[PDB]
């Protein structure tokens, strides 16, 4: 909302004259009660010869590609200058503002008299934001007949030494979009006296002797108040002065003619809107009501817009009249033609006003208001000052008849319910004792009238402010009146906290575990890439594709809620990979969103009280699981290349690795296994187990899933399920013997197909407890062995608990470990040593 | 009234005073302030917290609650805590 300071001044100071205060110290009370300042814009200054001029001649100048005008101007004491204009919105006979040779327009523009488009011009005719006036639109400033003589001083003229403030009003004060509201709040913040520009003294009231139309309102419309008034004989040819015409411009409303322009300039007073309609062009009764399905209004910038069963409509007979509290209708609109009005002065539905707006995408200035819930106390001292207003202005007669439609039954009293509050709470809330009397006359400042009883206040909030409902809003009013600058700064006790939760706890230790082995942590989008599931080759039923959905994207092709990390990963990679950087290991720890069933919603609860625990259940049950996964991807070079040679590229045994450095990192013991699972190459994929469960996948991913995805080649990958890896906080106590131990290496022939681990559990298994250590050296494969056999060379290391093991011992705990190992993995023997 | 601020207990009235003459002090009152003067054979109670003691072990020091205090809102570990 923009307004010029000397509106605001001029309401302010009936009250309390003489009132004034620099734009600086304005824009800081404003903040500091809680009105956003966007800008203050002093209208730019001038120098030198700019002033009012009269058009007086015209010549066309053709053969150029925009049709040019050469004008003879009058610019006072009988002198007459040439002037070339492009514009086209003026005739012989306007007032204008010219900038002459001497001038300086604002931005340091100054003005010559130079040669253009083949005449001499001696200056040029100014455009309001030329003269940063206002809104920078097509053609030129014309002033209305009879605003100025023409040599008459332009900045005097213009009122070019007004400020304009560009407000951003919050949606719980309403009142505050108008001159009215934020006048009476600088009276509020600066202790003045406040007369109200919408009371009796100041629009006396118009008589009152029958209907003015004849009106039906359906009242689950929610439309509380509904008055209509005509004035008769208006000039059509009449335009609004140039005060007028001024203060709209500067609120950023051009003006057309006075029955518009005076809606609009109250509107902008009182913060009710207004409207005018062709009586002329109403046929008979006029009806407030619901639209029906597949209706349809024109409104009046012509647009044909398709209506809602919820949209309020005033219609007549033939046809719409308007949508109720957003647009005038076309069929009713005033024109060229028209010399009989009738003034609508209506109170909508805010949340009804709220969704047609953005339904139909129409956020009026009379939208914007009603929406925030406009002042019902005041329709008919907005609807008398705006006909009294019009008929000065363009000629015509009040009638002395009025409809006002107050309701079903007639409403006499618009104030909201009376509100009790302790008098001390705003400096119990504040922290700050004010001075006595402070919360009882900040709140009559606002305009509730307050009773004391005891320590009790009893609290009437004035009608335009239907946001005053608790007591925690009249707080509000206290603290901010006062200012929230005198609170002081004043540490509570918080309670003795328990800290960081284990979870908590183990997802920062992986975090830190994974960034000092070389991984660089990446912020995953949850929006999966178009189509990544079939470029991976899954299955139809695969799990993974049963994905939530976004209805409202910002990219139309990826609104599926990622189930895996991993495609988030992947395509960080190709962006590293793609700058150059091919050496790159990545990890994330996120939620994923998996879906068990249709997108499935819980009705509202009410808010007055809490929800039951089956109703908690029932809310949670109805959202899709949302477990913690943690992921990586490496491709390029595992360690570097440098002066200790050429370095290791990425293998699965990095992933496998990975899943080992987020096992320490968790404190599990893990076990991997084979395992053929998309997108991982089936040859070099583990299943990855805590106890029994099931955690995750690592390895090489599938080259043809890398081909189609244009990964680089031997892409590795890790994906675990955090939520899965249970909980631990393991007591060590280890045994330490400091007896010598024994050192032997045995080498076992085994099928190609045993996991080497499987071989070392058997060895485990036979040893028994002398075994403190066990390491595999070799693996050999050769035809002498077997085409389809390996050789596995162990290192043990045996030590007893108490005592200084002879060789003997330890060989027999090696012919144990020999024979477990044959007898569950088919191990053969083919030698041992000593190490 | 000061052991039973000390234990954060409410002891019944005349325990402090009980208790200090049963070790063998002479107790007068005055008032709020009590004046002991311990036996001399306890060269130990010598200032206001060594009767506190007195009457606070003889009641039994399972009688006090478990309390957690508000501790103010501290700054956590140092730099150089944290980067040990």
């Amino acid at each position: 909302m923009r307004l010029p300071y000397s509106w605001l001044r001029e309401v302010v100071a009936v009250g309390a004259s003489g009132w004034d205060v620099t734009p600086g110290e304005l824009e800081q009370t404003l903040l500091r009660i809680g009105h956003e300042v966007e800008e203050v814009i002093p209208l730019g200054p001038v120098d030198g010869p700019v002033t009012v001029g009269r058009v007086a001649d015209i010549e066309e100048l053709t053969g150029y590609k925009k049709p040019i005008r050469a004008c003879a101007v009058d610019i006072g004491d009988r002198q007459y200058r040439e002037i070339i204009c492009g514009a086209t919105n003026f005739a012989v006979g306007d007032l204008v503002v010219v900038a002459l040779p001497g001038a300086t327009l604002p931005g340091g523009f100054t003005i010559s008299a130079r040669k253009a488009y083949g005449r001499n011009s001696d200056g040029m005719i100014c455009s309001a934001a030329e003269l940063n006036l206002g809104a920078d639109h097509s053609g030129i400033l014309v002033l209305p007949p009879g605003a100025a003589e023409p040599g008459a001083d332009g900045a005097g003229v213009l009122g070019l030494d007004d400020v304009v403030f560009h407000l951003a009003i919050t949606p719980d004060r309403g009142y505050c979009m108008s001159v009215r509201g934020l006048a009476r709040e600088l009276a509020c913040a600066y202790d003045l006296d406040f007369v109200d520009p919408a009371s009796n003294s100041r629009v006396p009231p118009l008589p009152i002797e029958g209907p003015a139309w004849p009106l039906t309102v359906q009242p689950e419309t929610g439309v509380r108040r509904f008055a209509l008034r005509p004035v008769i004989g208006i000039d059509p040819a009449a335009v609004s002065p140039w005060w007028l015409q001024r203060r709209l411009l500067l609120c950023g409303i051009r003006a057309t003619c006075p029955a518009v322009d005076v809606t609009n300039y109250v509107m902008l007073e009182l913060g009710h809107p207004m409207h005018a309609h062709d009586r002329n062009r109403i046929s008979g009764t006029l009806g407030v009501r619901f639209a029906r399905s597949g209706e349809t209004a024109v409104t009046l910038d012509g647009i044909e817009r398709k209506l809602d069963t919820a949209d309020v409509l005033i219609v007549d007979d033939a046809a719409t009249a308007a949508i109720g509290g957003v647009m005038g209708a076309a069929s009713t609109e005033v024109r060229a033609d028209s010399t009989d009005v009738l003034l609508e002065a209506a109170i909508w539905d805010p949340a009804a006003v709220s969704r047609t707006q953005r339904r139909l995408h129409l956020p009026s200035e009379a939208a914007r208001r009603y929406e925030r819930t406009v002042d019902p106390a005041i329709s008919v001292a907005a609807l008398d000052r705006c006909a009294r207003l019009l008929a000065d202005i363009a000629g015509g007669e009040v009638s002395p008849t009025l409809t006002d439609w107050r309701g079903d039954p007639p409403c006499d009293d618009w104030s909201p319910p009376p509100i009790r509050m302790g008098v001390d709470v705003p400096d119990r809330i504040a922290g700050v004792a004010y001075p006595q009397g402070t919360t009882a006359r900040r709140l009559a400042q606002i305009g509730a009238v307050v009773t004391h009883d005891g320590d009790t206040l009893t609290v009437t909030p004035p009608s335009w402010r239907p946001d005053l409902r608790q007591p925690a809003d009249l707080v509000e009013e206290v603290l901010r009146l006062e200012g929230l600058e005198v609170i002081p700064s004043v540490l509570p006790p918080a309670p003795a906290g328990r800290g960081l939760t284990a979870g908590q706890q183990r997802r920062r230790t992986i975090g830190r575990s994974l960034a000092l082995s070389g991984y660089v942590e990446i912020l995953p989008t949850p929006f999966l890439p178009a189509g990544v599931f079939d470029l991976w080759g899954l299955e139809a039923d695969d799990s993974r594709r049963m994905t939530t959905r976004v209805l409202n994207p910002l990219e139309a092709d990826r609104p599926q809620l990622a189930t895996t990390l991993l495609p988030a990963l992947l395509e960080a990679l190709v962006r590293n990979v793609s700058r150059g950087l091919v050496d790159v290991a990545l990890f994330a720890i996120a939620q994923v969103v998996q879906p068990t069933e249709q997108t499935r919603g819980v009705g509202l609860i009410p808010v007055d009280r809490r929800p039951t625990d089956d109703e908690i259940a029932m809310l949670d049950a109805s959202l899709p699981r949302q477990p913690q996964h943690v992921a990586a991807v490496l491709a390029g070079l595992r360690e570097p290349r440098g002066p200790w040679g050429p370095g290791r590229p990425v293998e699965a045994a990095d992933a496998f690795e990975a899943v080992r450095i987020i096992a320490r990192a968790s404190r599990v013991d893990v076990t991997l296994r084979p395992a053929q699972y998309l997108p991982w190459h089936p040859g070099r994929c583990a299943q990855v187990f805590v106890g029994e469960s099931s955690v995750g996948h690592a390895g090489q991913l599938h080259p043809a899933v890398i081909e189609r995805s244009g990964l680089p080649k031997g892409t590795c990958a890790v994906e675990l399920n955090l939520d899965a890896i249970p909980c631990s906080a393991p007591l060590p106590a280890p045994r330490v013997s400091p007896y010598p131990a024994v050192f032997q290496d045995v080498s076992l022939v085994v099928a190609a197909d045993i996991p080497a681990q499987a071989v070392a559990d058997a060895v485990r298994a036979g040893a028994g407890d002398l075994l403190e250590d066990i390491a595999l050296f070799d693996v050999f494969t050769g035809p002498q062995i077997g085409e389809h056999r390996k050789s596995l060379t162990f290192a043990l290391r045996f030590r007893a608990p108490d005592r200084t093991l002879t060789e003997d011992d330890a060989s027999a705990a090696r012919d144990a470990a020999v024979q477990s190992a044959a007898e569950r993995v088919g191990a053969v023997l083919r030698g041992w040593k000593l190490a």
